[PDB]
């Protein structure tokens, strides 16, 4: 489609988060940049709201697969890209094993030349010193496989993946992510085949940033055919 198209190039990328944990509420800002080719993103993220009351690692899968690597041999099964710019809806449970669930719903459009994801984000039940809320995650990330299926029925792909978040204990919280995403376009979609995304992330910080921030570089490829 005229949609792979739009990242054969750097295209830049802002993400907004509005986001509610326990009745914490909070926001976030990211802007970056995303050569697809090489399935590479460089992303700064602020807390706009003041001090992020949950641990950055456990939004980060919430902070555009748009920009995955697609070999040319798996092209064909690119949905992502498939439905811009039109753009597509990322509605995601994360429930985080002997603690609370996140539900997240987002969409990812082009605004002008920009990519944007613009999130909503509820998080219940969450354990006031558990590993969230009581910021007992290590500020890393760890490599992931996303399985992606195909869903005939509403047009669109599910995605089920765990995510390992180290703990400063030495334990691991773990996170398992249920995942749709519908087109926002009626325009056709390339629904894939069973494949999926290997995933790698860095997270750092800018030693001159003062706001609560987190940047980001992640490497996502696409694998399984």
């Amino acid at each position: 489609s005229k949609g792979e198209e739009l990242f054969t190039g750097v295209v830049p990328i802002l993400v907004e988060l509005d986001g509610d944990v326990n009745g914490h509420k909070f926001s976030v800002r990211g802007e970056g940049e995303g050569d697809a080719t090489n399935g590479k993103l460089t992303l700064k993220f602020i807390c706009t709201t003041g001090k992020l009351p949950v641990p950055w690692p456990t939004l980060v899968t919430t902070l555009v697969l748009c920009f995955s690597r697609y070999p040319d041999h798996m092209k064909r099964h690119d949905f992502f890209k498939s439905a811009m710019p039109e753009g597509y809806v990322q509605e995601r449970t994360i429930s985080f094993k002997d603690d609370g669930t996140y539900k997240t719903r987002a969409e990812v459009k082009f605004e002008g030349d920009t990519l944007v994801n613009r999130i909503e984000l509820k998080g219940i039940d969450f354990k006031e010193d558990g590993n969230i809320l009581g910021h007992k995650l290590e500020y890393n990330f760890n490599s992931h496989n996303v399985y992606i299926t195909a869903d005939k029925q509403k047009n669109g792909i599910k995605a089920y993946f765990k995510i390992r978040h180290n703990v400063e204990d030495g334990s691991v919280q773990l996170a398992d992510h249920y995942q749709q995403n519908t087109p926002i376009g009626d325009g056709p979609v390339l629904l894939p085949d069973n494949h999926y995304l290997s995933t790698q992330s860095v997270l750092s910080k800018d030693p001159n940033e003062k706001r609560d921030h987190m940047v980001l570089l992640e490497d996502v490829t696409a694998a399984g055919i």
